[PDB]
């Protein structure tokens, strides 16, 4: 499902930054950091197992939502 | 983590729902139902063993989630 829902994706990226910048995700740099972490915590349960299932969504997932988070905070380069 | 990522939510609310409306997460309706399904299916893998740590955070990412997705896509009714 993971690997499915990036694909729903393809017009969330054009949409976000196309729909706006500065109120595109309208979070705050504080949780944005928080946020980050918890892909990559997913990502450190399942290496525990030495099989990690999310790492394989994880990929899409950082990269998806940090291109998006990133993108309204860099377009302000600041969220408050 | 995700009992206590909640708390950096207290502003991203109001912040969100302050900071805008119809562009607050700038999310389209097809995805918010995928996304639904991703908080719960996050639950169901987690029932599998009789014992779910993530419903824990299921229910408040979910509550939260859907609050602001629903809050964007109540604003205008449509997301295209």
């Amino acid at each position: 499902m993971g690997l499915i829902s990036p694909l729903a994706t393809m017009p969330q990226l054009y949409k976000l930054y196309v729909s706006h910048s500065e109120h595109a995700l309208g979070l705050s740099l504080t949780t944005w950091l928080l946020y980050s972490f918890i892909a990559l915590l997913w990502t450190i349960y399942g290496i525990y197992h030495k099989n990690p299932t999310i790492w394989v969504g994880n990929c899409l997932g950082f990269l998806m939502y940090v291109a998006m988070v990133v993108g309204i905070i860099a377009h302000t380069g600041g969220t408050y």
